[PDB]
Protein backbone atom coordinates (compact mmCIF):
# COMPACT_ATOMS: atom_id res chain seq x y z
CA UNK A 1 0.00 0.00 0.00
CA UNK A 2 3.27 1.81 0.24
CA UNK A 3 3.35 4.83 -2.59
CA UNK A 4 7.05 5.41 -4.18
CA UNK A 5 7.82 8.03 -6.24
CA UNK A 6 9.79 7.79 -9.08
CA UNK A 7 10.85 9.85 -11.79
CA UNK A 8 10.13 8.13 -15.19
CA UNK A 9 10.83 9.18 -18.33
CA UNK A 10 7.90 9.30 -20.97
CA UNK A 11 4.74 7.75 -19.78
CA UNK A 12 3.50 6.43 -23.35
CA UNK A 13 1.86 2.97 -22.52
CA UNK A 14 1.76 3.69 -18.65
CA UNK A 15 -2.11 3.62 -17.27
CA UNK A 16 -2.85 4.98 -13.86
CA UNK A 17 -4.80 1.66 -12.64
CA UNK A 18 -3.69 -1.20 -14.59
CA UNK A 19 -0.45 -1.28 -15.31
CA UNK A 20 1.81 -3.38 -12.67
CA UNK A 21 5.19 -3.84 -11.27
CA UNK A 22 6.36 -7.47 -11.71
CA UNK A 23 9.12 -8.62 -9.87
CA UNK A 24 10.92 -11.12 -12.12
CA UNK A 25 7.63 -12.75 -13.12
CA UNK A 26 5.23 -12.11 -10.15
CA UNK A 27 3.04 -9.15 -9.67
CA UNK A 28 4.04 -7.41 -6.46
CA UNK A 29 2.53 -3.39 -7.08
CA UNK A 30 -0.29 -1.74 -9.58
CA UNK A 31 1.04 1.93 -10.64
CA UNK A 32 -1.35 4.67 -8.93
CA UNK A 33 -0.70 8.02 -9.91
CA UNK A 34 0.85 9.27 -12.49
CA UNK A 35 2.02 13.46 -12.20
CA UNK A 36 5.04 15.45 -13.46
CA UNK A 37 7.61 17.60 -12.75
CA UNK A 38 7.95 20.72 -15.26
CA UNK A 39 11.00 21.01 -13.86
CA UNK A 40 13.38 18.91 -16.08
CA UNK A 41 10.41 16.99 -17.56
CA UNK A 42 10.30 14.16 -15.27
CA UNK A 43 7.08 11.91 -15.08
CA UNK A 44 6.65 11.30 -11.37
CA UNK A 45 4.94 8.10 -11.18
CA UNK A 46 3.37 6.88 -7.62
CA UNK A 47 2.93 3.23 -7.11
CA UNK A 48 1.75 0.80 -4.57
CA UNK A 49 3.38 -2.03 -3.08
CA UNK A 50 3.16 -4.82 -0.79
CA UNK A 51 4.55 -5.12 2.51
CA UNK A 52 7.20 -8.06 1.91
CA UNK A 53 9.13 -5.96 -0.72
CA UNK A 54 8.90 -2.94 1.07
CA UNK A 55 12.16 -4.76 3.19
CA UNK A 56 13.73 -5.05 0.31
CA UNK A 57 13.18 -1.52 -1.13
CA UNK A 58 16.43 0.23 -1.30
CA UNK A 59 18.39 2.23 -2.82
CA UNK A 60 19.99 -0.07 -5.38
CA UNK A 61 16.41 -0.82 -6.40
CA UNK A 62 16.23 -0.68 -9.97
CA UNK A 63 13.23 0.25 -12.51
CA UNK A 64 12.94 -0.06 -16.41
CA UNK A 65 10.03 0.29 -17.94
CA UNK A 66 9.50 -3.48 -20.01
CA UNK A 67 7.60 -3.14 -23.24
CA UNK A 68 5.90 -5.76 -24.87
CA UNK A 69 8.70 -7.47 -27.79
CA UNK A 70 8.23 -6.30 -31.20
CA UNK A 71 6.51 -8.77 -33.53
CA UNK A 72 4.17 -8.80 -36.31
CA UNK A 73 1.79 -7.53 -34.31
CA UNK A 74 3.81 -4.61 -32.89
CA UNK A 75 4.98 -3.32 -36.58
CA UNK A 76 1.21 -3.44 -38.10
CA UNK A 77 0.06 -0.72 -35.33
CA UNK A 78 -2.04 -3.60 -34.01
CA UNK A 79 -1.51 -2.19 -30.61
CA UNK A 80 -4.61 -3.64 -29.03
CA UNK A 81 -4.02 -7.38 -29.52
CA UNK A 82 -0.27 -6.89 -28.73
CA UNK A 83 -0.05 -6.31 -24.44
CA UNK A 84 0.59 -3.78 -21.85
CA UNK A 85 3.92 -2.66 -21.08
CA UNK A 86 4.78 -2.90 -17.32
CA UNK A 87 7.58 -2.22 -15.33
CA UNK A 88 10.42 -4.52 -14.31
CA UNK A 89 12.19 -4.49 -11.01
CA UNK A 90 15.61 -5.17 -9.60
CA UNK A 91 16.44 -4.66 -5.83
CA UNK A 92 19.92 -4.06 -4.72
CA UNK A 93 21.51 -3.26 -0.92
CA UNK A 94 21.96 0.04 -1.00
CA UNK A 95 19.99 1.91 1.91
CA UNK A 96 16.65 2.10 2.79
CA UNK A 97 15.33 4.71 -0.09
CA UNK A 98 11.52 5.74 -1.59
CA UNK A 99 12.72 7.66 -4.91
CA UNK A 100 14.26 6.04 -7.93
CA UNK A 101 15.15 7.05 -11.55
CA UNK A 102 14.57 4.70 -14.45
CA UNK A 103 16.64 2.77 -16.11
CA UNK A 104 16.50 2.97 -19.58
CA UNK A 105 17.00 -1.13 -19.90
CA UNK A 106 16.86 -4.14 -18.35
CA UNK A 107 20.18 -4.73 -16.44
CA UNK A 108 22.69 -7.85 -16.67
CA UNK A 109 21.13 -11.48 -15.97
CA UNK A 110 22.26 -12.31 -12.28
CA UNK A 111 19.85 -15.34 -11.65
CA UNK A 112 21.82 -18.27 -10.58
CA UNK A 113 18.97 -20.83 -11.72
CA UNK A 114 21.65 -22.90 -13.34
CA UNK A 115 20.91 -22.00 -16.88
CA UNK A 116 23.93 -20.60 -19.07
CA UNK A 117 24.89 -17.01 -20.34
CA UNK A 118 27.23 -17.07 -22.98
CA UNK A 119 28.23 -14.01 -24.96
CA UNK A 120 28.30 -14.15 -29.36
CA UNK A 121 30.31 -11.33 -30.71
CA UNK A 122 29.53 -10.34 -34.38
CA UNK A 123 29.80 -7.79 -36.87
CA UNK A 124 26.21 -6.80 -36.42
CA UNK A 125 22.96 -7.64 -35.14
CA UNK A 126 21.59 -9.45 -38.01
CA UNK A 127 18.08 -9.99 -38.33
CA UNK A 128 17.94 -10.98 -34.24
CA UNK A 129 15.15 -9.69 -31.95
CA UNK A 130 14.70 -10.13 -28.10
CA UNK A 131 13.66 -13.40 -27.67
CA UNK A 132 14.64 -14.82 -30.83
CA UNK A 133 14.97 -18.32 -30.33
CA UNK A 134 18.41 -20.71 -30.39
CA UNK A 135 17.83 -24.45 -31.45
CA UNK A 136 19.84 -27.38 -31.05
CA UNK A 137 18.65 -29.58 -34.52
CA UNK A 138 15.74 -27.42 -34.53
CA UNK A 139 14.63 -27.83 -30.70
CA UNK A 140 14.51 -24.59 -28.85
CA UNK A 141 17.14 -24.80 -26.42
CA UNK A 142 17.44 -21.15 -25.28
CA UNK A 143 16.28 -17.66 -26.55
CA UNK A 144 18.31 -14.53 -27.02
CA UNK A 145 18.88 -12.23 -23.89
CA UNK A 146 19.73 -9.09 -24.87
CA UNK A 147 22.32 -7.18 -27.48
CA UNK A 148 24.43 -4.45 -27.21
CA UNK A 149 27.20 -2.45 -28.45
CA UNK A 150 30.90 -2.92 -27.29
CA UNK A 151 32.56 0.06 -26.37
CA UNK A 152 34.60 -0.56 -29.65
CA UNK A 153 31.95 0.48 -32.74
CA UNK A 154 33.79 -2.57 -34.41
CA UNK A 155 31.41 -5.26 -32.76
CA UNK A 156 28.13 -5.87 -31.57
CA UNK A 157 27.64 -8.70 -28.42
CA UNK A 158 24.94 -10.56 -28.28
CA UNK A 159 24.16 -12.30 -24.72
CA UNK A 160 21.87 -15.35 -25.18
CA UNK A 161 20.74 -17.66 -22.17
CA UNK A 162 20.25 -21.37 -22.19
CA UNK A 163 18.00 -23.80 -20.54
CA UNK A 164 19.49 -25.58 -17.39
CA UNK A 165 18.84 -29.03 -19.07
CA UNK A 166 20.74 -28.13 -22.05
CA UNK A 167 23.55 -26.33 -20.25
CA UNK A 168 25.89 -29.45 -21.19
CA UNK A 169 25.11 -29.22 -24.55
CA UNK A 170 27.72 -26.33 -24.99
CA UNK A 171 31.31 -27.39 -25.48
CA UNK A 172 33.88 -25.17 -25.84
CA UNK A 173 34.46 -25.91 -29.85
CA UNK A 174 30.84 -25.16 -30.17
CA UNK A 175 29.95 -23.26 -33.60
CA UNK A 176 26.88 -20.86 -33.33
CA UNK A 177 25.55 -19.55 -37.01
CA UNK A 178 22.67 -17.40 -37.92
CA UNK A 179 19.34 -18.84 -39.62
CA UNK A 180 16.98 -15.84 -39.53
CA UNK A 181 15.24 -14.82 -43.03
CA UNK A 182 14.80 -17.04 -46.66
CA UNK A 183 17.29 -16.93 -49.23
CA UNK A 184 16.31 -18.73 -52.74
CA UNK A 185 18.41 -20.43 -55.26
CA UNK A 186 17.92 -20.38 -58.47
CA UNK A 187 20.36 -23.36 -60.01
CA UNK A 188 20.73 -25.18 -62.89
CA UNK A 189 18.23 -28.22 -64.31
CA UNK A 190 16.16 -27.35 -61.04
CA UNK A 191 15.89 -24.28 -58.77
CA UNK A 192 15.43 -26.16 -54.98
CA UNK A 193 13.96 -23.48 -53.03
CA UNK A 194 12.68 -24.73 -50.25
CA UNK A 195 11.72 -23.36 -46.55
CA UNK A 196 12.06 -25.10 -43.27
CA UNK A 197 11.30 -22.79 -39.91
CA UNK A 198 8.93 -19.92 -40.36
CA UNK A 199 9.39 -18.93 -37.07
CA UNK A 200 13.30 -17.98 -38.28
CA UNK A 201 11.14 -16.29 -40.95
CA UNK A 202 9.40 -14.06 -38.95
CA UNK A 203 12.01 -13.55 -35.59
CA UNK A 204 14.84 -14.63 -36.39
CA UNK A 205 17.07 -17.56 -34.87
CA UNK A 206 20.28 -18.74 -34.03
CA UNK A 207 21.60 -22.45 -34.19
CA UNK A 208 24.54 -24.07 -32.75
CA UNK A 209 26.68 -27.29 -32.99
CA UNK A 210 28.06 -29.37 -30.62
CA UNK A 211 31.13 -31.21 -30.85
CA UNK A 212 31.60 -34.44 -28.55
CA UNK A 213 35.28 -33.78 -27.51
CA UNK A 214 35.38 -30.55 -25.77
CA UNK A 215 35.26 -29.67 -22.54
CA UNK A 216 31.84 -27.94 -21.52
CA UNK A 217 31.98 -24.77 -22.01
CA UNK A 218 30.57 -22.37 -19.55
CA UNK A 219 30.26 -18.44 -17.34
CA UNK A 220 29.86 -16.35 -20.50
CA UNK A 221 32.80 -17.84 -22.67
CA UNK A 222 32.57 -15.22 -26.20
CA UNK A 223 31.98 -16.90 -29.23
CA UNK A 224 31.52 -16.21 -32.88
CA UNK A 225 28.35 -15.75 -34.74
CA UNK A 226 28.87 -17.03 -38.33
CA UNK A 227 26.48 -15.63 -40.61
CA UNK A 228 25.88 -18.51 -42.24
CA UNK A 229 25.70 -22.62 -41.82
CA UNK A 230 28.22 -22.92 -44.89
CA UNK A 231 30.61 -20.28 -42.88
CA UNK A 232 30.63 -22.14 -39.76
CA UNK A 233 32.20 -25.46 -41.45
CA UNK A 234 34.52 -26.71 -40.10
CA UNK A 235 37.41 -27.22 -42.64
CA UNK A 236 41.28 -26.08 -42.56
CA UNK A 237 42.38 -22.94 -44.00
CA UNK A 238 44.81 -22.66 -46.83
CA UNK A 239 46.29 -19.65 -48.06
CA UNK A 240 46.59 -19.09 -51.93
CA UNK B 1 -10.09 -25.56 -1.38
CA UNK B 2 -6.86 -27.11 0.10
CA UNK B 3 -3.96 -25.05 -0.55
CA UNK B 4 -0.39 -26.73 -1.46
CA UNK B 5 2.49 -24.73 -2.16
CA UNK B 6 4.04 -25.65 -5.34
CA UNK B 7 7.57 -23.66 -6.02
CA UNK B 8 7.50 -22.55 -9.76
CA UNK B 9 10.69 -21.74 -11.58
CA UNK B 10 9.23 -18.27 -13.26
CA UNK B 11 5.47 -16.96 -12.74
CA UNK B 12 4.86 -15.15 -16.60
CA UNK B 13 1.59 -16.63 -17.72
CA UNK B 14 0.34 -17.42 -14.14
CA UNK B 15 -2.61 -15.65 -13.17
CA UNK B 16 -3.61 -15.50 -9.49
CA UNK B 17 -6.89 -15.76 -10.20
CA UNK B 18 -7.53 -17.41 -13.41
CA UNK B 19 -4.93 -20.38 -14.01
CA UNK B 20 -6.18 -23.55 -13.81
CA UNK B 21 -4.44 -26.89 -12.95
CA UNK B 22 -5.85 -29.67 -14.78
CA UNK B 23 -5.85 -33.06 -14.38
CA UNK B 24 -5.39 -35.28 -17.82
CA UNK B 25 -8.14 -32.83 -19.27
CA UNK B 26 -10.40 -31.77 -16.05
CA UNK B 27 -9.77 -28.52 -14.73
CA UNK B 28 -9.37 -29.78 -10.71
CA UNK B 29 -8.07 -27.05 -9.31
CA UNK B 30 -7.56 -23.20 -9.57
CA UNK B 31 -4.30 -21.26 -8.70
CA UNK B 32 -5.01 -19.10 -5.62
CA UNK B 33 -1.80 -17.31 -4.43
CA UNK B 34 1.51 -16.17 -5.53
CA UNK B 35 4.21 -15.19 -3.52
CA UNK B 36 8.42 -15.49 -3.57
CA UNK B 37 10.88 -16.88 -1.83
CA UNK B 38 13.89 -14.94 -2.32
CA UNK B 39 15.77 -17.69 -0.67
CA UNK B 40 16.82 -19.17 -4.21
CA UNK B 41 14.15 -17.56 -6.02
CA UNK B 42 11.65 -19.87 -5.72
CA UNK B 43 8.33 -18.88 -6.57
CA UNK B 44 5.45 -20.86 -4.34
CA UNK B 45 2.17 -20.81 -5.45
CA UNK B 46 -0.74 -21.96 -3.55
CA UNK B 47 -3.40 -23.51 -5.53
CA UNK B 48 -6.97 -24.60 -4.16
CA UNK B 49 -7.71 -28.24 -4.94
CA UNK B 50 -11.24 -30.19 -5.16
CA UNK B 51 -10.89 -32.59 -2.52
CA UNK B 52 -11.49 -35.91 -5.01
CA UNK B 53 -7.40 -35.41 -5.70
CA UNK B 54 -6.74 -34.44 -2.04
CA UNK B 55 -6.70 -38.57 -1.52
CA UNK B 56 -3.92 -38.95 -4.26
CA UNK B 57 -2.28 -35.96 -3.81
CA UNK B 58 0.94 -37.95 -3.03
CA UNK B 59 4.73 -37.15 -2.69
CA UNK B 60 5.45 -38.60 -6.50
CA UNK B 61 2.62 -35.45 -7.35
CA UNK B 62 4.71 -34.27 -10.91
CA UNK B 63 3.11 -30.79 -11.49
CA UNK B 64 4.78 -28.85 -14.55
CA UNK B 65 3.76 -25.49 -16.69
CA UNK B 66 1.90 -26.08 -19.62
CA UNK B 67 2.00 -23.55 -22.00
CA UNK B 68 0.26 -23.39 -25.46
CA UNK B 69 2.04 -24.70 -28.51
CA UNK B 70 4.05 -22.35 -30.60
CA UNK B 71 2.04 -21.44 -34.12
CA UNK B 72 1.51 -18.67 -35.83
CA UNK B 73 -0.23 -16.11 -33.01
CA UNK B 74 2.84 -17.11 -30.71
CA UNK B 75 5.28 -16.64 -33.12
CA UNK B 76 3.92 -13.02 -34.23
CA UNK B 77 3.51 -11.50 -30.64
CA UNK B 78 -0.86 -11.95 -30.73
CA UNK B 79 -0.66 -13.66 -26.98
CA UNK B 80 -4.04 -12.00 -26.60
CA UNK B 81 -5.54 -14.46 -29.16
CA UNK B 82 -3.04 -17.78 -28.38
CA UNK B 83 -4.35 -19.19 -25.23
CA UNK B 84 -4.15 -19.45 -21.44
CA UNK B 85 -1.27 -21.64 -20.08
CA UNK B 86 -2.51 -23.99 -17.48
CA UNK B 87 -0.58 -26.83 -14.94
CA UNK B 88 -0.67 -30.23 -15.57
CA UNK B 89 -0.41 -32.89 -13.08
CA UNK B 90 0.01 -36.37 -12.74
CA UNK B 91 0.18 -38.30 -9.31
CA UNK B 92 2.19 -41.08 -8.30
CA UNK B 93 2.25 -43.18 -5.07
CA UNK B 94 4.97 -41.64 -2.55
CA UNK B 95 3.68 -40.51 0.12
CA UNK B 96 0.91 -37.85 1.16
CA UNK B 97 2.88 -34.58 0.80
CA UNK B 98 2.17 -30.55 0.72
CA UNK B 99 5.00 -29.57 -0.84
CA UNK B 100 5.89 -30.28 -4.65
CA UNK B 101 8.79 -28.99 -7.06
CA UNK B 102 7.96 -28.11 -10.73
CA UNK B 103 8.97 -30.10 -13.36
CA UNK B 104 10.21 -28.64 -16.37
CA UNK B 105 8.78 -30.63 -18.80
CA UNK B 106 5.68 -32.97 -19.54
CA UNK B 107 6.42 -36.76 -18.36
CA UNK B 108 6.39 -39.80 -20.45
CA UNK B 109 3.33 -40.95 -22.00
CA UNK B 110 1.42 -43.85 -19.49
CA UNK B 111 -1.92 -44.06 -20.52
CA UNK B 112 -3.28 -47.18 -21.08
CA UNK B 113 -6.20 -46.33 -23.64
CA UNK B 114 -5.05 -48.54 -26.24
CA UNK B 115 -3.26 -45.60 -28.50
CA UNK B 116 0.01 -46.19 -29.50
CA UNK B 117 3.34 -44.71 -28.53
CA UNK B 118 6.23 -45.30 -31.22
CA UNK B 119 9.35 -43.68 -31.48
CA UNK B 120 11.02 -42.69 -34.50
CA UNK B 121 14.78 -41.17 -34.53
CA UNK B 122 16.32 -38.79 -36.80
CA UNK B 123 19.18 -36.67 -37.50
CA UNK B 124 17.23 -33.80 -35.95
CA UNK B 125 14.02 -32.33 -35.62
CA UNK B 126 13.21 -30.62 -38.66
CA UNK B 127 10.22 -28.79 -39.42
CA UNK B 128 8.33 -30.43 -36.56
CA UNK B 129 6.63 -28.79 -33.70
CA UNK B 130 4.94 -30.73 -31.09
CA UNK B 131 1.43 -31.85 -31.93
CA UNK B 132 2.37 -31.51 -35.47
CA UNK B 133 -0.07 -34.01 -37.56
CA UNK B 134 0.85 -38.17 -38.68
CA UNK B 135 -0.99 -38.92 -41.77
CA UNK B 136 -1.50 -41.89 -43.37
CA UNK B 137 -2.86 -41.10 -47.06
CA UNK B 138 -3.28 -37.19 -46.02
CA UNK B 139 -5.53 -38.22 -43.14
CA UNK B 140 -4.43 -37.21 -40.04
CA UNK B 141 -4.37 -40.62 -37.86
CA UNK B 142 -2.21 -39.17 -34.69
CA UNK B 143 0.27 -36.42 -33.82
CA UNK B 144 3.50 -36.03 -32.30
CA UNK B 145 3.67 -36.32 -28.96
CA UNK B 146 7.11 -34.97 -27.98
CA UNK B 147 10.51 -35.06 -28.89
CA UNK B 148 14.14 -34.76 -26.81
CA UNK B 149 17.43 -35.60 -27.64
CA UNK B 150 18.98 -39.02 -26.94
CA UNK B 151 22.05 -39.28 -24.34
CA UNK B 152 23.90 -39.76 -27.25
CA UNK B 153 24.29 -36.47 -28.95
CA UNK B 154 24.13 -37.99 -32.57
CA UNK B 155 20.82 -37.89 -32.19
CA UNK B 156 16.85 -36.70 -31.85
CA UNK B 157 14.41 -39.09 -30.45
CA UNK B 158 10.74 -38.13 -31.59
CA UNK B 159 8.20 -40.13 -29.98
CA UNK B 160 4.65 -39.93 -31.60
CA UNK B 161 0.74 -40.88 -30.58
CA UNK B 162 -1.36 -43.08 -32.78
CA UNK B 163 -5.49 -43.25 -31.98
CA UNK B 164 -6.71 -46.50 -30.92
CA UNK B 165 -8.71 -47.60 -34.22
CA UNK B 166 -5.47 -46.95 -36.30
CA UNK B 167 -2.92 -49.03 -34.23
CA UNK B 168 -3.52 -51.45 -36.78
CA UNK B 169 -2.19 -49.48 -39.45
CA UNK B 170 1.57 -49.15 -37.78
CA UNK B 171 3.14 -52.59 -39.15
CA UNK B 172 6.55 -53.70 -38.40
CA UNK B 173 7.77 -52.83 -42.10
CA UNK B 174 5.97 -49.18 -42.28
CA UNK B 175 8.37 -46.37 -43.50
CA UNK B 176 8.02 -42.59 -41.62
CA UNK B 177 8.92 -39.76 -44.27
CA UNK B 178 8.89 -35.84 -43.21
CA UNK B 179 6.47 -33.68 -45.19
CA UNK B 180 7.24 -30.42 -43.83
CA UNK B 181 7.61 -26.86 -45.46
CA UNK B 182 7.51 -25.89 -49.16
CA UNK B 183 10.32 -26.88 -51.76
CA UNK B 184 9.61 -25.94 -55.70
CA UNK B 185 11.52 -26.71 -58.93
CA UNK B 186 12.04 -25.43 -62.04
CA UNK B 187 12.04 -28.18 -64.86
CA UNK B 188 12.75 -28.47 -68.39
CA UNK B 189 9.35 -27.43 -70.87
CA UNK B 190 8.08 -26.33 -67.65
CA UNK B 191 7.92 -26.27 -63.64
CA UNK B 192 5.52 -28.14 -61.98
CA UNK B 193 5.20 -26.30 -58.42
CA UNK B 194 2.46 -27.32 -56.69
CA UNK B 195 1.29 -27.07 -52.75
CA UNK B 196 -1.31 -29.33 -51.26
CA UNK B 197 -1.35 -30.01 -47.44
CA UNK B 198 -1.21 -26.31 -46.33
CA UNK B 199 -1.40 -27.18 -42.22
CA UNK B 200 2.18 -29.11 -42.79
CA UNK B 201 3.90 -25.98 -44.42
CA UNK B 202 2.88 -24.34 -41.39
CA UNK B 203 3.41 -26.78 -38.88
CA UNK B 204 5.18 -29.30 -39.96
CA UNK B 205 3.63 -32.81 -40.67
CA UNK B 206 4.89 -36.60 -40.61
CA UNK B 207 3.39 -39.14 -43.22
CA UNK B 208 3.48 -42.97 -43.08
CA UNK B 209 3.19 -46.27 -45.10
CA UNK B 210 1.99 -49.63 -44.22
CA UNK B 211 3.20 -52.91 -45.88
CA UNK B 212 0.07 -55.41 -45.84
CA UNK B 213 2.68 -58.21 -45.14
CA UNK B 214 4.36 -57.62 -41.67
CA UNK B 215 3.19 -57.99 -38.55
CA UNK B 216 1.76 -55.08 -36.61
CA UNK B 217 4.36 -53.40 -35.09
CA UNK B 218 3.67 -51.93 -30.93
CA UNK B 219 5.23 -50.83 -27.66
CA UNK B 220 7.02 -48.30 -28.26
CA UNK B 221 9.07 -49.97 -31.61
CA UNK B 222 12.01 -47.63 -32.94
CA UNK B 223 11.83 -46.27 -36.93
CA UNK B 224 13.94 -44.69 -38.94
CA UNK B 225 12.29 -40.98 -39.92
CA UNK B 226 13.30 -40.64 -43.63
CA UNK B 227 13.97 -37.07 -44.89
CA UNK B 228 11.52 -37.35 -48.27
CA UNK B 229 9.29 -39.58 -49.88
CA UNK B 230 11.71 -40.01 -52.29
CA UNK B 231 14.17 -40.80 -49.72
CA UNK B 232 11.85 -43.58 -48.54
CA UNK B 233 11.76 -45.91 -51.62
CA UNK B 234 11.83 -49.08 -50.85
CA UNK B 235 14.47 -50.39 -53.62
CA UNK B 236 17.98 -52.32 -53.74
CA UNK B 237 20.97 -51.11 -52.88
CA UNK B 238 23.50 -51.53 -55.12
CA UNK B 239 26.89 -50.84 -54.11
CA UNK B 240 29.28 -49.40 -56.94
Amino acid sequence: GNTVTIDFMSADGIVPGRTPVRYQGVEVGTVQDISLSDDLRKIEVKVSIKSDMKDALREETQFWLVTPKASLAGVSGLDALVGGNYIGMMPGKGKEQDHFVALDTQPKYRLDNGDLMIHLQAPDLGSLNSGSLVYFRKIPVGKVYDYAINPNKQGVVIDVLIERRFTDLVKKGSRFWNVSGVDANVSISGAKVKLESLAALVNGAIAFDSPEESKPAEAEDTFGLYEDLAHSQRGVIIKL
